[PDB]
């Protein structure tokens, strides 16, 4: 039903629209790292998220480093599993080249180009797919002009050779916070969005204002990862401020994916330790974060 309704997504004047030029707002879940918590990423869990939560997008977080694709590329099969499930379930899917410790996207540029060539050849004809080419550039000397924009200008043509139209999400500096710098020096490709990531327990009004500056320059923004906890993971969840961010995103119709669908014992995790990997969760199997996020997606489903 989701993709049947919306079809091919595109960017129109800085925001995400469907095949009729209607606003569309994607809300869903990110996996945790696929090399760690892949058991939660399967057709049955994603069908449960679609049917019980109301998700219309699922994000497959394929770490590069940290034991991910660079060391054990078999994890790409878990990405394929997620994409094929999303196609079968008629929802959107984000293929995320999940850089983090490898903080400069140029570390694994050759590998990223090969990976995105393969993924876009396989899936580029499906409107379901969204590419996220570098999760979180970070560090004081990884900047838009020197490192990130040129990386994107090399990877995007690789995708476009196979998939001229699907959305590409491009990370920004300072853990995908520096959307203002990207907005002042935008990519030419018309169907790109810039990532903005936050933690409710850490980030506040000054970053909302930074996002608004970017939006004011005509840049499209996808909140492709956010957490209900603090970035430190201390002090529980911060749902008061999370609701402030939910409202902010709704008022700007910003799409989002929440971090993350795992049973790890950390406050951002959506599930309690032991939760069934194939879905069908009881209310006792959702964490406080998961309970809140589920309600946020349900109430617009
Ligand atoms: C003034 O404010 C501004 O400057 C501030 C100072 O620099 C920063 S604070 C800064 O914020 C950033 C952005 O939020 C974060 S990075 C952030 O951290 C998250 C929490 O760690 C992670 S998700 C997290 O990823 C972990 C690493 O992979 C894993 S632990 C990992 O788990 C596996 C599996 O179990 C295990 O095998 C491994 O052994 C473990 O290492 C964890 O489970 C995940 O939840 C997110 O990806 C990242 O964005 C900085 O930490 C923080 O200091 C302000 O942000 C800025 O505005
Ligand atoms: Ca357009
Ligand atoms: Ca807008
Ligand atoms: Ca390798
Ligand atoms: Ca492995
Ligand atoms: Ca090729
Ligand atoms: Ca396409
Ligand atoms: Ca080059
Ligand atoms: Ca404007
Ligand atoms: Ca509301
Ligand atoms: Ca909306
Ligand atoms: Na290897
Ligand atoms: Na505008």
């Amino acid at each position: 039903s989701v993709v049947e309704e919306h079809g091919q997504l595109s960017i129109s004047n800085g925001e995400l629209v469907n095949e009729r030029g209607e606003q569309v707002q994607l809300k869903g879940m990110s996996s945790h790292g696929l090399q760690w918590y892949g058991q939660f990423v399967n057709y049955e869990s994603m069908k449960w998220l679609r049917d019980d939560w109301g998700i219309n997008v699922f994000r497959a977080a394929m770490y590069t480093s940290s034991g991910g694709y660079i060391d054990d590329p078999s994890v790409k099969e878990k990405v394929k599993e997620a994409v094929e499930a999303a196609i079968d379930l008629d929802i959107y899917v984000i293929i995320d080249w999940h850089i983090l410790s490898d903080n400069d996207p140029n570390i694994y540029k050759e590998e990223a180009k090969d990976f995105f060539d393969e993924m876009s050849e396989l899936y580029g004809d499906y409107p379901n797919v969204i590419y996220e080419i570098a999760n979180e550039p970070n560090g004081s000397d990884v900047t838009w002009g020197n490192q990130i924009k040129p990386y994107a200008e090399e990877v995007i043509p690789i995708i476009r050779n196979n998939d001229p139209n699907n959305i590409i999400i491009v990370g920004t500096g300072t853990w995908s916070q520096d959307v203002h710098h990207a907005a002042d020096n935008q990519l030419a490709d018309p169907n790109v969005m810039y990532a903005f990531h936050f933690y409710a327990g850490t980030h506040g009004q000054n970053l909302r204002d930074q996002v608004d500056y970017a939006l004011d320059q005509g840049a499209a923004i996808f909140v492709s990862e956010w957490g209900t906890s603090a970035a430190t993971g201390d002090g529980g969840v911060f749902l008061d401020e999370a609701q402030v961010w939910i409202d902010f995103m709704d008022e700007r119709n910003l799409s989002w994916a929440n971090w993350s669908l795992t049973h790890k014992d950390e406050s951002s995790a959506a599930l309690m330790p032991g939760a069934n990997p194939t879905g069908g969760w009881t209310e006792a199997e959702l964490s406080p974060s998961g309970t809140f996020v589920r309600e946020k997606i349900r109430e617009s489903a």
